[PDB]
DNA sequence: GGTCAGTACGTCCTATCGATCTTCGGAAGAGATTCAGAG
RNA sequence: UCCGCGGCGCG
DNA sequence: CTCTGAATCTCTTCCGACGCGCCGCGGGACGTACTGACC
């Protein structure tokens, strides 16, 4: 007999194909082939369920649908399962597998015995043959749990975005969870803004041992208090003081330390982990997560469980007594604990196969490889021996001041020699072996000046890292949520960080007001432990959503009312001194979705007195130094002015070349603003923003006879790039190189070497009438390397011939958008090839 | 799983409107604007 | 085999 | 002094003989990699 398979990917289609045979055939249905309307395609309230789709009051019927363009791929899936004897559903591990394969049963029909859920956490030959082995029944009650979630989000949405349309502004829209991760955001901001950044200095000190070596020490108490001096004349003194004084080493201390390895990636830690170390988003973490578990390389994406497989376990362990030894091993394997809520049955985020290095992954990307080193690192280093280190501590005294000295010595590399840091620390230094009591002799001391740091504001990381400790949100929404937070125009996301925009202020004060239940953290968290005990079959499914439909409803309904009744505020305006260029009279600072601008109170005239007139504003953008380090935001809050009616800090935005505005921070609850005169060279551009590889000035779009084209703005410079089918810009295509040297076959012409986005190439002089183009060969590169651009230099040094002798050639993979070499015999491909992976060529079987 | 056939994307190549060839006469119809008559 | 353009010629 | 209708002006579109012969020139095509289906 004939079985059907059906997985959501082609990618995971072709792994799963990869380890299923012949005797299966695997079908890919794209996406969700069944969901609820999108398109348009007590009247109000029938429009209102319509619309929705869920009808809360006759005990949510769903209405699902089925979309455009997936009719195709669902007759394709019928005539296969009717061909079919046995149908699989193969979906991913999460409950929107769990809906995806609902969905894909409910369509095909023939429910009873015809259907088996295929589980499994890797793309393996042993997990797929495990999985196939006893497949399971479909979990009606995880499918249960996913459609209550969606149903909430659909409701809120449709019956918010309305009432904010009518009070705030058209265009808004707002989510369970997405408001209230703007709410933190906008917490977050307002606590920044408020931040008065204090001042305050500190002494470094220089010293040289008796025995000649150097130290370095900082100074830290003052009369036996704490050293803080406030102002620069007080810091001179205390140099003063210090240089009179003489220093002895009063404290002598050590102590050896260790150093545990972190925990095995759950979804939250390798986001945080990515963006620390890698500087992915989340966005292009997960992306690429998912394309390393698709292609069977890592186990499911999408975890919040650290537990480890004894299968897994072995085979580290094994892989560090081989290769590292028994200081490495340690005795007993490494258990890491996570949340008692959390999915144990899961495992952690591990590699499929640890002998598997990520240079060897020749179909994923450079991020991909990147990311999946990341992981293995991670799981080799989590069952590694603890790290030692020697820690010294110096105290030296001198007069009325004392000043200190912490360093620390490696002496074991166990788990810090497959997982280096980034950078060394502050204590990462050697501090000379002085003796008890010794006696230093001083250099010149520096002072220096510091201000106090505001809260950090928010990461990509750092914000789903708050999402999981309030417990909003999970392991498959974090993505959702962040990505979601950012299209909905509430919250922007510049120097990756978290900024709140006006828009996004107002709407969370409006929903903290009015729908004080929904924004609470606790009751967000409470909601989604419910809907977690719906998945482990504790409550039923309907009865939460009908509660929440009633606290919501009855909310809503006291929410719509007018404001002296105590509905929602409208957006209230700010006047300014300013002349409105239609009629002069003073205009006031509004927000819309759009942004934040300068209207005339006469919008709100009748139309016999309406004024229509709109300045348009543009923001300042606050540009962090990275070099700044940790100063470069506080710098920032240093450089914005001051509310005069209150301490909070203004944000800047431009009228006039000449013109500049200041709005306080809570605007429009406090009213203060502030004009500013002076040279101020309008931004005056938009669009996309590429650098020009030729002199790094900024690249712009243009538009012409042949489409539109990317041209660099420098005068001295006429770069020019062009727009392409599926990409943001075609990559830096070379100058053509030619050779006189290599002759053509099918004509008299010689070839030239060429780039573009097909790759390099060599092609006839005489290319409209010749036409004649082949593939250069590795040997034909090192005939001709001097002539080669820089940049190609490095074809040249990749292998001229395979193990086998035969002669290679140089070939573009689109996949992965890089350049390889390949061998051919008898014009088939001999199956090996190199890549360039980071400064080296690396071979191997294709 | 491996192989073959089919399908998809790139190269030639741009980037200022500037290349480019460019400019009738007569009659009829539709739309827009102006003048005269009536109110 | 098709289309187009240009030029020239005859009745 | 103003409004409406009719008349006039402006702009756009359509048509312009038939038949035959000769010469010249031009006119998207080819290559490589990746994915799916069948065995
Ligand atoms: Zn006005
Ligand atoms: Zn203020
Ligand atoms: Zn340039």
């Amino acid at each position: 007999g004939k079985a059907l398979v059906i997985v959501e990917s082609p990618a995971k289609a072709k792994t799963i194909n990869k380890y299923l045979g012949s005797d299966y055939v695997v079908k890919s249905s794209v996406g969700h082939i069944r969901d609820l309307p999108t398109s348009g395609s007590k009247d109000e309230r029938g429009a209102l369920v319509n619309r929705m789709g869920v009808d809360p009051w006759h005990n949510w019927e769903a209405h699902y649908e089925v979309l455009p363009g997936k009719e195709k791929v669902v007759s394709e899936l019928k005539q296969l399962a009717e061909k079919a004897d046995h149908i699989y559903l193969a979906t991913d591990l999460d409950r929107e597998g769990e809906a995806i394969a609902w969905h894909l049963r409910e369509v095909i029909g023939g429910d009873d015995a015809r259907y088996s859920r295929v589980v499994f956490n890797e793309i393996t030959k042993n997990a797929i043959r495990q999985a196939f082995n006893k497949p399971g029944e479909l979990n009606i009650d995880r499918v249960n749990a996913q459609q209550a979630r969606r149903f909430m989000d659909r409701v809120v949405g449709y019956m918010v975005s309305p009432l904010l349309w009518k009070k705030i502004a058209r265009g808004l829209s707002a989510g369970r969870v997405q408001s209230v991760a703007v709410r933190l955001v906008v917490e977050r901001e307002r606590e920044i803004k408020a931040f008065v950044p204090e001042e305050f200095w500190e002494v470094d000190a220089s010293t040289t041992t008796p025995s000649g070596e150097a130290l370095a020490l900082q100074v830290t108490h003052q009369n036996d208090k704490p050293f803080r001096p406030v102002n620069k004349e007080q810091t001179q003194a205390a140099v003063s003081l210090l240089e009179k004084a003489r220093y002895s080493v009063l404290e002598r201390e050590d102590k050896p330390t260790t150093s545990k390895p972190g925990a095995p990636f759950i979804t939250s830690t390798l986001q945080q982990a990515a963006s620390t170390r890698l500087g992915f988003g989340v966005k292009k973490t997960m992306m690429m997560a998912q394309r390393l578990y698709e292609a069977g390389y890592i186990t499911y994406m999408r975890t919040d469980s650290t537990n480890l497989s004894q299968d897994a376990v072995n085979m580290v362990r094994g892989y560090i007594s081989d290769n590292f030894g028994k200081k490495y091993l340690p005795e007993s394997p490494n258990q890491y604990a996570s949340k008692e809520n959390s999915q144990e049955a899961h495992e952690a985020i591990r590699p499929s196969d640890v002998n598997v290095m990520a240079e060897s992954l020749k179909d994923m990307e450079a991020d991909a490889q990147k990311l999946y080193q990341l992981i293995w690192r991670q799981f080799v280093a989590c069952q590694m021996t603890p790290a030692k280190y020697d820690s010294t501590t110096l105290t030296v005294g001198a007069g009325d001041f004392r000043l200190k000295a912490r360093g620390r010595i490696l002496r074991f590399d166990g788990w810090t020699k497959v997982m280096p840091a980034l950078r060394k620390g502050d204590e990462d230094r050697i501090l000379p072996a002085v003796n008890k009591g010794d006696a230093l002799t001083l250099v010149e001391l520096t002072p220096a000046q510091h201000f106090t740091k505001p809260p950090a504001r928010f990461s990509e990381a750092s914000l789903v890292k708050e999402l999981e400790k309030r417990g909003i949100g999970r392991p498959s929404t974090y993505a959702s949520i962040i990505s979601t937070i950012q299209d909905r125009g509430y919250v922007r996301v510049e120097n990756r960080r978290f900024y709140a925009e006006k828009m996004g202020e107002i709407v969370t004060d409006r929903l903290e007001e009015n729908f004080r239940e929904l924004m609470n953290y606790d009751f967000t968290a409470q909601m989604e432990n419910s809907l977690d005990q719906v998945a482990n079959h504790e409550a039923e499914w309907k009865a939460v959503l009908d509660h929440f439909f009633s606290d919501f409803t009855q909310q809503l309904d006291k929410a719509e009312k007018d404001p002296e009744e105590g509905g929602m505020r409208p957006n209230q305006m700010v006047l300014t001194s300013i002349d409105c260029p239609t009629c002069g009279r003073k205009m006031g600072i509004r927000t819309a979705s759009t942004g934040v601008f300068l209207g005339c109170s006469g919008y709100a005239l009748p139309p016999k007195e309406r004024c229509k007139t709109t300045i348009n504003l543009v923001p300042e953008n606050e540009v962090l130094n990275v070099l700044e380090g940790e100063d470069a935001e506080t710098n920032a809050l240093r450089a914005k002015r001051r509310c005069p009616k209150c301490g909070t800090a203004m944000d800047s935005y431009l009228i006039d070349p000449k013109r500049k505005l200041h709005v306080c921070g809570n605007n429009p609850t406090c009213d203060g603003y502030e004009i500013e005169e002076g040279e101020f060279r309008i931004k005056g551009y938009d669009g996309p923003i590429v650098e020009c590889e030729k002199c790094g000035s900024e690249m712009h779009l243009k538009m012409g006879r042949f489409g539109k084209y990317m041209a660099c703005t420098n005068e001295e410079c006429k770069n020019t790039r062009k727009i392409l089918r599926n990409g943001e810009v075609a990559p830096p295509k070379e100058d053509p190189v030619p050779l006189p040297e290599l002759p053509c076959e099918k004509s008299d012409a010689y070839f030239v070497l060429r780039d573009g986005a097909a790759g390099v190439f060599l092609a006839a002089n005489t290319f409209p009438k010749s036409r004649e183009t082949r593939a250069p060969l590795v040997e034909e590169l090192y005939r001709f390397r001097d002539r080669l651009p820089e940049k190609l230099r490095y074809l040249a040094d990749a292998p001229q011939q395979d193990p086998e002798g035969n002669k290679t050639m140089v070939r573009f993979s689109r996949k992965t958008k890089q350049q390889y070499v390949s061998s051919e015999k008898d014009g088939k491909a001999t199956g090996w090839s190199a890549f360039y992976v980071d400064g080296k060529w690396v071979e191997g079987k294709k």
